[PDB]
C-alpha cells in the first residue's frame, strides 16, 4: 500500500478520527511528499506535518537506575529513522521481519514448527549507527502499529554494570511497563559474573511476554531469531548523508542561500553533465568519493568540524560550504 505518517502537534486534543477524515479528505486534492503548511484550518491547528513514506499511521511525541526510558513515539527519536543511510534496503528488511514476528506472536504460531522469537540482533563494525537504528526501528513499529498498541516504551540498559539488589530493582520497574498490554516493550543491550548471569535471567523472564521485543548490538545473546549484519557506507550512502547535512543546513539558513542539489539518481538522469544547479552535486559526488572507509558517526561530524575549522560566520554560500566540508575530510585522513 502506501504509508503515510501524521506528526500530530504535542497541543492538540482533536481525536484521531477528524485528524484521519481531514487527512484523506486532504489527499483527495492531490491524487514521497512532506507537508508542513496545509490550506485548511483544522490541519494548521493539530497536525505539524503528513507524510507519504492507503493506510494513515496518527502519532504524537512525547517529550530506573542503569537504563534509560522512553514512552514512544519519543521527541529525542523524530528523524532518526530519516537520518540512517544503508547501501542496501536493510532497514525496510528489519520492520518487515520484526512485522511479521509481531504477527506470529499474536496468534500464537508454535515457534517448534516455524522458527522466530522476539529478539534481534544487530552486528557489525562500530560507527555504523547500530544503537540508533534499533532506537528508530522501535520508534517507527510503535507508529506502525498504532492499531494495535497504544503507546511503546524502550528501555536501554548500560553494560556499565560492570561496577560495585540493583538488578531485581530494574527488571521489576521493567515488568510493570510490561503488565500495561496496550503498550508494545522493547528492552535494549549493546554487548560487552553473578550480576551477568542475574541480567541474562531476567531477560529470558521478560522475553518471554507477548509485547517485548529484545534489540541487541555486537560490534563483532546468541539465540536470536533475526541476525542482520550492517556495514559501512559507500559513495553513493556518503553522497546521501551529506545531501541530507547540507539540506538541513539550507534549511536552518547557515548556507544562505538556498540552492538546488540534485540527488545521485537526478544526476545520473542528466548523465552527470555540468550545468549550474548540477555542479554543486558534482563536486559532493568528489567528496563523497574521497570519504569512503569514513564510518557514518565521522560523516555526520564532519559538517560540523568544516563549519567550526573554516567557516567563520554565521551564513556561508553551499560554493563555500563545500569547499570546506572538502578540506575537513582531508583534515579526518591527515590524522587518523
Amino acid at each position: 500500500t502506501v504509508h503515510v505518517e501524521v506528526h500530530q502537534r504535542g497541543s492538540s486534543t482533536a481525536k484521531k478520527e477528524d485528524i484521519n477524515l481531514s487527512v484523506r479528505k486532504l489527499l483527495n486534492r492531490h491524487n514521497d511528499y512532506t507537508w508542513t503548511e496545509f490550506d485548511e484550518p483544522f490541519l494548521t491547528r493539530n497536525v505539524q506535518s503528513v507524510s507519504i513514506i492507503v493506510a494513515l499511521h496518527i502519532f504524537q511525541l512525547n517529550e530506573i537506575i542503569a537504563a534509560n526510558h522512553w514512552v514512544l513515539p519519543a521527541a529525542e527519536f523524530h528523524g532518526l529513522w530519516d537520518s540512517l543511510v544503508y547501501d542496501v534496503e536493510v532497514k525496510s528488511h528489519l520492520l518487515d521481519y520484526v512485522m511479521t514476528t509481531l504477527l506470529f506472536s499474536d496468534k500464537n504460531v508454535n515457534s517448534n514448527l516455524i522458527t522466530w522469537n522476539r529478539v534481534v540482533l544487530l552486528h557489525g563494525p562500530p560507527g555504523t549507527g547500530k544503537t540508533s537504528l534499533c532506537k528508530a526501528l522501535a520508534q517507527k513499529l510503535t507508529i506502525r502499529l498504532s492499531s494495535r498498541y497504544r503507546y511503546g516504551q524502550l528501555i536501554e540498559i548500560n553494560s556499565h554494570s560492570l561496577f560495585s539488589k540493583l538488578v531485581t530493582k530494574m527488571f521489576q520497574k521493567i515488568q510493570d511497563l510490561i503488565d500495561d498490554k496496550d503498550a508494545l516493550v522493547f528492552v535494549l543491550i549493546d554487548e560487552v559474573i553473578r550480576v551477568v548471569n542475574a541480567v541474562l535471567t531476567q531477560i529470558d523472564q521478560i522475553k518471554r511476554h507477548s509485547n517485548v521485543v529484545i534489540l541487541t548490538t555486537s560490534n563483532i545473546v546468541d539465540r536470536a531469531d533475526i541476525k542482520q549484519y550492517i556495514g559501512p557506507p559507500s559513495a553513493a550512502a556518503i553522497f546521501k548523508i551529506y545531501l541530507s547535512c547540507l539540506e538541513e543546513l539550507m534549511k536552518c539558513q547557515i548556507i544562505y542561500p538556498r540552492q538546488q542539489l540534485l540527488t545521485l539518481r537526478e544526476l545520473e538522469m542528466i548523465g552527470f553533465i555540468e550545468n549550474n544547479v548540477s555542479k554543486l552535486s558534482l563536486l559532493l559526488n568528489d567528496i563523497s568519493r574521497k570519504s569512503e572507509g569514513l564510518s557514518g558517526r565521522v560523516l555526520r561530524k564532519l559538517p560540523f568540524l568544516a563549519h567550526a575549522l573554516y567557516v567563520q560566520a554565521p551564513t556561508v554560500t553551499i560554493e563555500g560550504f563545500l569547499q570546506a566540508l572538502s578540506l575537513a575530510v582531508d583534515k579526518q585522513f591527515e590524522e587518523r
